[PDB]
């Protein structure tokens, strides 16, 4: 079981650069968060601010999920991120991207499941 | 913070003992979790079992709060409680209470949490 929320802090959460190294980042990060097994992974984005202000855009702006859902949401301001792109030359097990840095605003989908009890009502 | 998963925890939770040692235990646990503080809370409930146990029922039956509110759940199993009530001769700052162990099906108000990122959509 790998939660969705550690797959995504994984596949998308780097606070240890402001910015993508080089060129070589993409190909470093997608070999290293694993996304380059069995297949490369054609498209991710990496973003370089605090996993708190990424997990507040769960209470920002609120818009579409580009496949029909309504659990997205978008980030106020902008972000350092990271677009990493499946290039041309790319062949499964030599997987090659592209690096991109940008600031723009992301848009993720904000899930959960934990309920707590916070206060005790009745017994019966 | 103290959240208010903390505040229901430390006045609801005992999974130390699963029944009440004596009749005592009240006057002890309601002084201890600093229920008796300011003034004396003239009912509450502990229960033993585990916090696992507790949380879980957040996603188990619906049933309607005292007060009008919906967000209250009932647990599917009855649990190991013990009802804490001010006694006749309780008088801040000495509270009295009189201890009842029983097995009962129990009923919390649930402020359940969704806030996490599980999918990034696009960026704009």
């Amino acid at each position: 079981k790998e939660s969705a929320a550690a797959k995504f802090e994984r596949q998308h959460m780097d606070s240890s650069t402001s910015a993508a190294s080089s060129s070589n980042y993409c190909n470093l990060m997608m070999c290293c968060r694993k996304m380059t097994q069995g297949k490369c992974k054609p498209v991710n984005t990496f973003v370089h601010e605090s996993l708190a202000d990424v997990k507040a855009v769960c209470s920002q702006k609120k818009v579409t999920c580009k496949n029909g859902q309504t659990n997205c949401y978008q980030s106020k301001s902008t972000m350092r991120i990271t677009d990493c792109r499946e290039t041309g030359s790319s062949k499964y097990p030599n997987c090659a991207y592209k690096t991109t840095q940008v600031e723009k605003h992301i848009i993720v989908a904000c899930g959960g499941k934990p309920s707590v009890p916070v206060h005790f009502d009745a017994s019966v």
